[PDB]
């Protein structure tokens, strides 16, 4: 029945407002838009503008020097040379075309990481959860930021819904000129579209939220629908996805894990994050 996605301000949540609405949302939907956390459309536009700049005007040699050496190294670019381009970075071992690039993207990462820690803090507090070793050690982690740009042109294997392997994930997207929403999830047994919203950021909870809160938070299945050969006049878009992932050494009791419906990939009593990849 219920297929709407609520918006909340983070400031408002930190002041004890909307406690019930937010508790229920987490348990029943695991996803929500969020205002008044320290991100801006502008910050995003400028990080984007700088990447696209490089994509178009970068020497062939410059590009080689920061293309990702191997798929394992999820750092640097992919798909920019001679179904789209992609830039990835983490807390370290990053690759960088220029000095001003380093500064803008390092700052955009820190900001995204500060926001995503803040949201996570709120998700734990709402469900009364103190992970072992404390909230802060848990939240001080090994995150990853994938930015992805789909350019234009004019001259489709539908992948299946997944849940994310993250405490939380934050998505900012620029829109499509043609109104096409490429991002969909399951809210109350239906597929709901999740557009760009002005000065909001989309937030999925993930497996680790479910695990860490003892089952209290849902991790919604979602997928990125590509467009067909008919709605591509004005369908350039970007998204910026930030995975707040735990430290490899984090652990969870396996009775509880399969109890939800996640890939039982290890045959043990309890386990850690890293081997589950
Ligand atoms: C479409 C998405 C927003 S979600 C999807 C997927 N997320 C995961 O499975 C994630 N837990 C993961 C990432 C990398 C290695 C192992 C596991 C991913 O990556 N895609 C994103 C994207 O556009 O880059
Ligand atoms: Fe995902």
């Amino acid at each position: 029945m219920d297929t709407t996605v609520p918006t909340f301000s983070l400031a408002e949540l930190q002041q004890g407002l909307h406690q019930d609405e937010f508790r229920r949302c987490l348990r029943d939907k695991g996803l929500f838009y969020l205002t008044d956390c320290g991100l801006t459309d502008t910050e995003l536009k400028s990080a984007k503008d700088l990447v696209i700049d490089f994509f178009e005007h970068g020497s062939e040699a410059e590009k080689r020097a920061v293309t990702s050496p191997v798929p394992t190294m999820r750092r640097g670019f992919t798909g920019l040379e001679s179904y789209s381009m992609c830039y990835s970075m983490g807390t370290a071992d990053n690759l960088f075309p220029s000095g001003d690039f380093e500064r803008i993207w390092t700052q955009y990462f820190d900001r995204q990481y500060t926001a995503s820690r803040a949201v996570a803090r709120e998700v734990l507090r709402a469900t009364g959860t103190e992970p072992d070793g404390g909230v802060e050690a848990f939240l001080d982690c090994e995150p990853l930021l994938r930015f992805r740009y789909f350019p234009q042109v004019p001259e489709p294997l539908r992948m299946a819904p997944h849940y994310d392997l993250s405490m939380v994930t934050l998505i900012q997207q620029t829109p499509c000129a043609n109104g096409f929403v490429s991002l969909q999830a399951e809210v109350g047994g239906a597929f709901t579209d999740l557009p760009y919203r002005p000065d909001a950021v989309l937030v999925f909870c993930g497996a680790i939220a479910t695990l860490v809160t003892g089952g209290q938070v849902k991790a919604p299945r979602h997928h990125v629908a590509a467009p067909r050969r008919d709605q591509i006049a004005g369908s350039s878009r970007t998204s910026s996805v930030f995975f707040l992932r735990p430290n490899a050494d984090f652990t969870f009791s396996v009775p509880l894990a399969r109890e939800c419906g996640f890939d039982v990939s290890l045959d043990g009593e309890t386990a850690t994050f890293q081997d589950w990849i």
